[PDB]
DNA sequence: AGGATTGTGCAATATA
DNA sequence: ATATTGCGCAATCCTT
């Protein structure tokens, strides 16, 4: 129907819960977005910190010619 | 009003445009998951990487300490 | 008995 | 003009 009382409540109800829905669903797409933006900074650190690991080694490596 | 040729030209083309639009996102969606995973691989290969050769510095850098001077 | 999910489409808004 | 976004609805699924 579209006037009992019981009908008007019902959607009042449902309203709310299609938001909720909906809203949880936007944040878990969004949430997976962050996560490549933190993964990508955080691969970068870490190519950063092995290619400084390699220089380190390599300057250490040379004072066994001098 | 809303019955007229235009309003139903209208709402067609919009319906259509709907559904294109979301398919896009709910694929764009697909493809940021699957990028998660790959670069949760890298991350990991990375972190091995650094581990080895955090390890391998430590012990060449402890060699050089036990040198006399 | 009542919330959570979803195919669908209206409508407002953003964008070109 | 199409693209994006929020929402209502009703059917449906799931909980209590």
């Amino acid at each position: 129907m579209k006037h009992s009382d019981e009908y008007k409540i019902r959607r009042e109800r449902n309203n709310i819960a299609v938001r909720k829905s909906r809203d949880k669903a936007k944040m878990r797409n969004l949430e997976t977005q962050h996560k490549v933006l933190e993964l990508t900074a955080e691969n970068e650190r870490l190519q950063k910190k092995v290619e400084q690991l390699s220089r380190e080694l390599s300057t250490l490596r040379n004072l066994f010619k001098q």
